[PDB]
């Protein structure tokens, strides 16, 4: 697998790293996820703390706050935050 | 410099690489995405070419063929395959 595939596995491993914490073969719940998202995206989190996008994503995850959050749901949360800030990196470069 | 941050940025680098190819300052045209997704996730794809999920995952992005597909669209697409493929990792293991 390519770097992305490795990266995605890395995401999976992290996702799994949390699934174990909550107690699922493969799932993430809104409990580890909040901590996980801040934990992993410490850099992104800190950079756009006051940025609306984080709330919107946070809220969007809150919408997806019914119970469990899956890998696809997990990646978009980090991705959205990643792009949100990164988009500023593109625009503000 | 978290793994996720690195991993997500790695996705960005690839996304940026393709966005440069597609031409947008930051978007991905479906021109690249099929080539990119199959190419970059060759191992993931190879692991699950015949898997139905890839068809649907591949196609379901047609809806995101409205104009283009970007990092937010891109990450889910690879992640979707990743979860589909990695599902085998968890279950078959």
């Amino acid at each position: 697998g390519s770097e992305l595939e490795t990266a995605m596995e890395t995401l999976i491993n992290v996702f799994h790293a949390h699934s174990g914490k909550e107690g699922d073969k493969y799932k993430l719940s809104k409990k580890e996820l909040k901590e996980l998202l801040q934990t992993e995206l410490s850099g992104f989190l800190d950079a756009q703390k006051d940025v609306d996008a984080v709330d919107k994503v946070m809220k969007e995850l809150d919408e997806n706050g019914d119970g469990e959050v899956d890998f696809q749901e997990y990646v978009v949360l980090v991705a959205a935050l990643t792009v949100a800030m990164n988009n500023f990196f593109w625009e503000n470069s």
